[PDB]
């Protein structure tokens, strides 16, 4: 029955907001939740009410899907995501991503907060992801394949769509907002990484490290939903500075990064309208 | 009851083909399924009918065990394997390998199709595996130990038997068929690897990358079944060429590689008869 | 109900030994089990009788908790641990560690036997751990967070307490016992590592490799229990010598290492009394 959930999600969403045809899906991580306040003609749906969507174990911290118009683009925005560290496995974002796909989104704009493995890319920066290295155990597609959504095996050669990256690089350049491209390393968490793990990630070629992104990106590649993913850098990774990592610390720099992050998103959306 | 399955498999196989005493076990991966057509005095058993053997989730694509004589050697050939990405865990090949052991095979000849991490080892090549690096989560032997089959802890120093490798290297040299030796890196799949993951695998010392081999090889080391393993290279690994990876692409070069792969297997078997 | 087990463990332990107020917790791995013989005013409790404590699958090899006075310090010593390879997941040491915490221990002294990734650190040596790289799948804290014990996210910057390391380095220097500091790499097991895996671990910056430590250390960091961890080197890691790895081989050098290991522990305890 897990496999049917996106079809039920679609029927539910279509009944709540008849007529609505989203063009772009968003996943809103730390610092970017507030972007939903800018959506007009909006409808908000609790994840508790949408089949297959993640429900947090923390009382009062369940996410919401916001549907509406943003900068001339019809969007469906997940305010909140599920993570591998929640204990529901790597497939925790597969049904939501398939729901974006079936709703007709042309692509997914994934956002998250994370640490920089490069000392010269500082807290408060935004980075555009160009590839990943997965260190979470397994992948979301382990298990029987649902061929309704995609093939048993699939290439990750364009997992972070090349043309969307070129589109956004042009926007950043127009805005004079620095936007490096980096390789994302996933980590299971929910502890932050040790300093030795961070040095390992540098050795194997990582630029950014975090606890999300990979599950939803792999689920998207499987069902052929294009992805662009940008990250708010909230700290240099463990061992690279003397800052104490904590969710409070994360949220501090996520707020900072959100100022330019929002300018990039708005200009990008206006360019797609 | 999972632990008893090989004893039931043996009783079943012995009833279907009384008298048969296999000398060598094979696991036949992509391109090498057709080798079963060369077996004489053959009996074929659907995996569905053998306790503990893997049954695919894909309608009509269940494997078969073929018992008979090949080039003067009594063999038992698994046409098809189970993989970690099927979602039954790392132990999906443990009962079949224990079945080879209890049936009396002197060793296991493992075959698979995979990508080359070395640009100079080209698609259509055959490589002999000499060691592995496991990146799948856990190992097949996680869980209580079945001491009927092997010890709680076990060395992997000769996981790809040294003397069998020397035997096969002599065969390849006699035949003038190039046969490099390589370190195999396992990957969970069922996505292919990203280009950054491939560079990571090069950095850590890999030569070949694929989605099988390790589970059955670790299960074999535990129960003391010797292993020789050869791989058909079906592509350079992701990012090392501009080919699009897909199962169709795999099968294309598996057919090519199978020509020399079969010559090596036949000469090797004649040398053991 | 898993989450309540440490509270039940505490009530049970307090009833069996009313009044007892441990200052330091120990986990006793290979070669160091015998240290419990030196505890006075001792009480011994089978793990079978303590809620949440690990019970081995091997008949007759269940561990025991020993409570008493050692070198002027009230201690609670786990003689035996649970491991990831037992198949109960990464959380197999979480309840025992939380039990140490609730009992009031000021820190945990973790001990284990393991392989050296450095050829110049020889079998029979003792190493003090300063950091780790986890290669086991996931972490003990994957799943809903029990905020009674610690936060959803947590830093590993001081996972091997810096001041305890300085304390012990002074002891080793006073005793003229060599004590290098090393990065520990965890491995799922229960196979030992391949030679290629060992070279990978050297490449990524490891100094010592073993099948425990990480689960209990991460559980301790989550609930804020300070850790000092020392390792008995029982072999150079696979491929670095011609010794055959086996539990028998491990136990051989664990006995050797235990002589200086015990001197270090005794002097360290006297310094804390
Ligand atoms: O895994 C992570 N590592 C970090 O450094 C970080 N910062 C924010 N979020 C993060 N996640
Ligand atoms: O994991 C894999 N990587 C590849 O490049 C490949 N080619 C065939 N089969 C393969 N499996
Ligand atoms: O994973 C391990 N690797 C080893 O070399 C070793 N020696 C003792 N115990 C060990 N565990
Ligand atoms: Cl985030
Ligand atoms: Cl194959
Ligand atoms: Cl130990």
């Amino acid at each position: 029955d897990f496999n049917e959930l996106p079809f039920q999600a679609v029927k539910y969403i279509q009944k709540i907001k008849p007529g609505f045809k989203p063009q772009i899906a968003f996943i809103l991580g730390s610092g970017l939740g507030d972007l939903v306040d800018q959506i007009t003609n909006d409808t908000t749906i609790s994840y508790a009410d949408i089949p297959g969507f993640p429900v947090s174990s923390v009382h009062g911290h369940a996410g919401e899907l916001v549907l509406g118009d943003l900068c001339g683009v019809p969007v469906m925005c997940m305010k909140g995501r599920g993570h591998f560290y929640e204990g529901k496995g790597m497939s925790i974002m597969t049904n939501p991503v398939r729901t974006f796909k079936l709703m007709g989104c042309e692509f997914l704009f994934c956002t998250n907060a994370a640490g920089s493995l490069r000392p010269e890319v500082l807290p408060g920066s935004v980075v555009m992801l160009k590839d990943h290295i997965n260190t979470m155990p397994g992948t979301p597609l382990v298990g029987p394949n649902d061929d309704r959504f995609g093939p048993r095996f699939f290439s990750l050669a364009n997992a972070y769509d090349k043309d969307l990256r070129a589109d956004m690089a042009k926007i950043a350049q127009q805005l004079d907002i620095p936007l490096t491209e980096g390789v994302f390393v996933s980590y299971p968490g929910p502890c932050f990484e040790t300093p030795a793990e961070i040095r390992m990630m540098q050795i194997i070629g990582g630029d950014v490290v975090g606890m999300s992104v990979v599950p939803e990106v792999l689920s998207a590649a499987h069902c052929g939903l294009k992805v662009i993913a940008l990250t708010a850098i909230t700290n240099l990774a463990e061992g690279l500075s003397d800052v104490v990592l904590s969710h409070e610390q994360t949220l501090k720099f996520a707020k900072v990064a959100s100022v330019n992050f929002t300018k990039l998103i708005e200009a990008f959306l206006k360019s797609k309208a």
